[PDB]
Formats: C-alpha cells, structure tokens, sequence
C-alpha cells in the first residue's frame, strides 16, 4: 500500500453513491503524506490549531476550525479522537491517528454521517496498523 492508494482508492471513492470533495492523510507535523488533487495547502498554525485541539479538547470552537484558510464551525466530534467541523451544506472531518491525520471535506449531496464514516473508519484501521 502507498498513501496515495490509501487516499484514492480508500478515501476518495465512493460512499452511498456520494464522493468526498478532497481527502488527505497528514503527518501531525503537517508533513503530507499523501492528498487528493483539490485538498488545499495547509497555512501557519492550522495544523498546531488541530492539534491543540485534541490535547485540550474544546480550545479550537471558540475560534472556529481552520483548513487552507477555510473556516469551519466546530460541531460535536470525539475528544481526542476526532474533530468535526461544518460549513454551510458542506464540512470537514479531522480523524487522529498516532502520528497522522485523516482528513475528508465533503460538501452536498453528500452527508456529515457519510463523510464521517469513510474517514474515521479508516482512521480506525490505520491505528490498528500502528498508524
């Protein structure tokens, strides 16, 4: 397995006939590891804003969730675990592993479960990998 197949064949196919937007798996350095063709650049602090974010659980909603500039606005995730963020029809959600990020954007028809889903899911399986 390559990233880049972990991402286009696990990440970005479909789901209940919708497709996430963009999908990427990050280093929670901010190294990418491998990313879809429309997932954004990352800027300053993004990433350190994440990761706060699951040490201290809470810290980012005040502000709001910040994605290649984007903002989000924080909704319920799992402490520690995962990061949900919506936007109008669309949204984001941010699943950690032990050293990386699974990241999905999605935006209408397709649905938050949906993008939750196929994000944590792997998430989940790359953990039991020692990801």
């Amino acid at each position: 397995m390559s990233w880049q197949a972990y991402v286009d064949d696990h990440l970005m196919c479909e789901i209940e006939g919708n497709h996430l937007s963009a999908a990427a798996i990050i280093g929670q350095d901010g190294s990418v590891w491998a990313q879809s063709a429309n997932f954004p650049q990352f800027k300053s602090e993004e990433i350190t804003g994440i990761m706060s974010d699951f040490h201290e659980p809470g810290t980012l909603a005040p502000t709001g969730l910040y994605i290649g500039g984007t903002k989000y606005m924080v909704i319920q995730g799992e402490p520690g675990a995962v990061i949900r963020g919506k936007k109008g029809p669309g949204g984001v959600t941010v699943k950690k592993t032990n050293q990386a990020l699974i990241i999905g954007i999605y935006d209408e028809p397709m649905t938050p479960g949906q993008c939750n889903m196929i994000v944590e899911r792997l998430g989940d399986y790359l953990i039991d990998q020692g990801y």
